[PDB]
């Protein structure tokens, strides 16, 4: 019974449902809008797929599912606790956003993981319904569970016009999330240097996050040569911040982008720094000890120790990993990672005594360690809407 007027209100047929609810009375109307057809409600359904005429006409027959969470679909993975009006937020049905405010819909209601409906029209980019919603009493700085602001992930998804707006409308450019990270970081890792240069003109703060890793870092390991070329040259970096970003970026170019001649390119840039001061040379600091896994290797120390390298190509790959945990160090799961990656190439090449040690080095250090796995391959944290 019920189980068709909520199909037809997520595929949208209008007239036939208002024939089912010509042939019903108005007590029993309310309890089969209030269903549980596959988790979600027939006023969900009614925004989720931006059918205005009937969420308008579902309505004028009883407002009281209207803050009802319940099961949604978006990119094929299921948000639970979804209320009607984030979830109209998320698809940009700008005309339902408007309708169920008009009929007095709490814009601040959230998902299970608190995120609002300002923040739902922020992940896919909708510009004018975060507009209507900022000027219908949203709140800038509510975040979901784990901290991630609007201005945040408007960042981590490159909407210049919608961080833009939020920072004109208040928004506060140094939130920290619970992991530390602040929206200058989702810049960096999405290679958004317009974006950083906007919250710069905020006075915006560097700074690191529970990993350790400034947005400077944070960029050269995700890859994003703007962000990292933009900061060599910003005040608020210090020299050997400069280095290591350069150094780092080059491992990154290694094994990351596949591209020796990018990352000697790299390590020359931040070999002259270290020796451009002859009064204060930066030497590179010195392990504790040698590592089989890394083939018992040593990075590079001067301008000239870098020449004799493109015809080597084992060297940088084994100069990547040491700059790698140098930087990085073992807790940041990229470097176990890239060990393990540098151990399967050897692996499909056929030195599998290479790939064993690699990958036994790599699985001592995630497990020594402790507070992704071989069979899993067989940051999505920030794609949570």
């Amino acid at each position: 019974l019920k189980t068709a007027v909520f199909n037809a209100a997520r595929d949208g047929k209008l007239r036939l449902l208002t024939k089912l609810l010509a042939s019903k009375s108005k007590e029993e109307v309310s309890s089969l809008i209030s269903e549980k057809t596959n988790g979600a409600t027939p006023l969900l359904m009614a925004a989720r797929y931006g059918h205005l005429d009937m969420v308008e006409f579902l309505l004028e027959q009883c407002s009281a599912s209207i803050e009802v969470g319940g099961s949604v679909n978006f990119d094929g993975e299921t948000i639970e606790g979804a209320p009607p009006l984030w979830a109209a937020s998320a698809a940009g049905h700008l005309k339902v956003v408007q309708s169920l405010l008009n009929h007095g819909a709490s814009v601040n209601n959230t998902t299970l993981t608190n995120s609002t409906p300002l923040r739902a029209a922020c992940f896919d980019g909708h510009l004018e319904i975060v507009k209507y919603l900022v000027e219908h009493k949203a709140d800038l700085e509510v975040s979901n569970r784990h901290g991630h602001t609007c201005l945040m992930i408007s960042c981590y998804k490159g909407h210049k016009e919608i961080a833009q707006y939020l920072l004109e409308k208040g928004a506060d450019v140094n939130r920290k999330s619970v992991k530390g990270n602040t929206a200058l970081h989702d810049c960096a890792e999405s290679g958004s240097l317009d974006i950083m240069k906007m919250l710069l003109m905020y006075c915006a703060k560097m700074e690191k996050d529970g990993y350790g890793m400034t947005p400077l870092l944070s960029a050269s390991v995700t890859g994003h040569t703007n962000i990292v070329d933009f900061l060599t040259h910003h005040a608020q970096t210090s020299k050997t911040e400069r280095i290591n970003a350069l150094e780092l970026l080059g491992a990154t170019f290694v094994d990351k982008k596949r591209d020796l001649l990018g990352a000697l390119k790299y390590w020359k840039k931040a070999m002259n720094m270290r020796y451009s001061d002859r009064t204060n040379i930066i030497s590179k600091p010195v392990p504790q000890t040698l590592i089989m896994a890394y083939d018992y290797a040593k990075e590079v120390n001067s301008a000239e120790e870098l020449e004799g390298l493109i015809a080597d190509p084992d060297e940088m790959r084994m100069q990547a990993l040491l700059i790698r945990e140098r930087i990085l160090g073992p807790s940041h799961p990229d470097t176990s990672y890239y060990i393990r990656y540098r151990g399967a190439v050897y692996a499909d090449s056929g030195n599998f005594k290479r790939c064993i040690n690699l990958w036994k080095y790599a699985l001592d250090m995630q497990q020594s360690n402790l507070d992704l796995s071989f069979a899993e391959l067989f940051s999505l944290l920030k794609e949570l809407r």
